[PDB]
């Protein structure tokens, strides 16, 4: 980079009051100077000031969603469920369904060196989360081809962060994309934002590098633009998109009932909830805020509304629609990302951020991280174009939040929930499990179907059913 270019960027950053980022320029080699220039050129210091000022010196009517925006697998006529299943499989057969996997962030509570998706929860098969999810996609394609006689393709768009992108790609490569076609799997990367000190200043990770952090799972939308994923969806004729979080080992990827329901109700956005397990559960709550669909994140709710009770049922929580990060979107919505993505607010968390001030190294929080949330598009959705669908936790939601030996939301509960699901399915089909649980490969059964061959047979738990 030329001296005139470098000087123009230094004036920009200095005039914006961020001139410290050049404080160690005189000590840098050419490579380190080149890095700093390119990194700093990717941010607008003035925009950073505006974000910092909103975050650091910042400036509601809550009810449960109305019954016209809600649904429940429990209250559902089994004929509707069967019809929605069939229409969902028809949409897969028409190559109209895509999956976006949010596999970014860090996964800091589990404390793994690898991307969370790689984690092996200890099933008999030792499949990772990624592989279980990939095989559900493959199975669903197989089921769809049974009705169409033609190839069925659910493209898998896998969003990672800067940190996790390279280990994610190597892993997929080493597993040959889990039997999927690499041309139908796109790994891409969310954006970053610089970390901001408590005094509003950009934090320097090193003498030549700014401390950045991923911009939240709400960064998914803009990243679909700049990565070309949205254009790939358009080329393929995608009309229905399922987005989910990688940490849930029970996730029904591209759930045909969910998608069939959303498409058939012609909603623009849909989302799955489970009954909140208690008042302190670390889950966003889905509700009606100032007349619109909305979510209150567990990190921003007050003890008041989290503890609020149903007027008629004094021991049930008034707000209990727990977000399980399972969203439906009509493709039409993604066509206007340019119009609304920059409207998504920036949520603030105080962080201890390793940085340099004459050498690297922070006891108490020295700055903040900014994040957009994926559910903050819900207030953009008309109530009659929104569906909040209750599902069964024990079939649909088993998150890996914590390291082993926590007690909940950890690898042991994940493994327990998967193998209880398998046993229950096998028992429904007439099999006898002896004994815990049974792992059922997604390639054998996506959601309980195709287990007739186990009828009358005895299975000694633990067991593993594959091809
Ligand atoms: C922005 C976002 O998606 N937050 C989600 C997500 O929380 P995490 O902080 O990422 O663990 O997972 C929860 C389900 O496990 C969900 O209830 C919550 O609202
Ligand atoms: N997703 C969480 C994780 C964190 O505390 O870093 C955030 C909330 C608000 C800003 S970041
Ligand atoms: C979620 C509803 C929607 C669609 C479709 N397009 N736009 C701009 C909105 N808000």
């Amino acid at each position: 980079p030329s001296a005139e270019e470098f000087q123009q960027l230094r004036k920009k950053y200095t005039d914006a009051g961020q001139g410290h980022v050049f404080a160690f320029v005189d000590e840098l080699q050419t490579g380190e100077r080149s890095q700093l220039f390119h990194q700093l050129s990717s941010f607008d210091p003035v925009r950073i000031n505006e974000l910092a000022d909103k975050a650091l010196n910042p400036p509601a009517s809550l009810e449960p969603l109305p019954d016209i925006a809600t649904a429940s697998i429990l209250d559902s006529d089994p004929k509707d469920l069967e019809q929605w299943y069939e229409e969902g499989l028809k949409l897969v057969a028409g190559n109209k369904v895509a999956v976006v996997l949010m596999a970014g962030g860090q996964g800091t509570r589990l404390g793994s060196s690898a991307p969370k998706g790689c984690f092996d929860i200890g099933l008999p098969s030792h499949k990772s989360l990624f592989q279980i999810q990939a095989e559900r996609i493959a199975k669903l394609q197989l089921l769809a081809q049974r009705i169409s006689g033609k190839e069925a393709v659910i493209p898998w768009y896998v969003m990672t962060s800067g940190p996790t992108r390279k280990p994610t790609e190597e892993f997929f490569e080493q597993h040959k994309y889990f039997g999927l076609n690499k041309s139908d799997v796109i790994i891409f990367e969310q954006g970053v934002l610089p970390c901001i000190s408590n005094e509003g200043k950009i934090l320097m990770e090193s003498k030549f590098k700014v401390a950045v952090a991923p911009d939240g799972n709400g960064g998914i939308y803009q990243a679909l633009l700049t990565s070309g994923v949205r254009e790939d969806m358009r080329k393929r004729g995608i009309e229905h998109i399922h987005t989910y979080c990688v940490d849930n080992c029970l996730v029904k990827v591209a759930d045909p009932v969910f998608i069939g329901f959303a498409a058939s109700k012609q909603v623009d956005i849909a989302t799955k909830v489970v009954r909140k397990r208690n008042a302190t559960e670390s889950v966003g709550l889905i509700l009606q805020k100032n007349g619109k669909p909305d979510v209150v994140e567990y990190s921003e709710i007050d003890k008041e509304t989290a503890e609020a009770k149903d007027p008629k049922q004094p021991d049930v929580l008034k707000f209990r629609a727990a977000n399980i990060v399972n969203h439906y979107y009509s493709f039409k919505f993604f066509e206007s990302i340019e119009l609304w993505a920059h409207k998504l607010p920036h949520h603030v968390a105080r962080k201890k951020i390793p940085c340099i001030k004459e050498g690297t190294g922070p006891e108490k929080p020295n700055g903040i991280k900014l994040e957009q949330f994926v559910f903050d598009v819900f207030p953009m959705t008309p109530l009659e174009k929104f569906a909040c669908i209750e599902v069964r936790r024990e079939d649909e939601f088993s998150p890996l939040k914590n390291a082993r030996g926590t007690g909940e939301d950890d690898p042991d509960t994940s493994k327990r929930d998967i193998m209880s699901q398998g046993q229950r399915w096998i028992e429904k089909a007439g099999g006898i499990v002896i004994t815990v649980g049974v792992e059922v490969s997604p390639l054998i059964s996506y959601g309980g179907e195709g287990l007739e061959f186990l009828k009358g047979r005895e299975i000694k738990a633990p067991a593993f059913i594959e091809k």
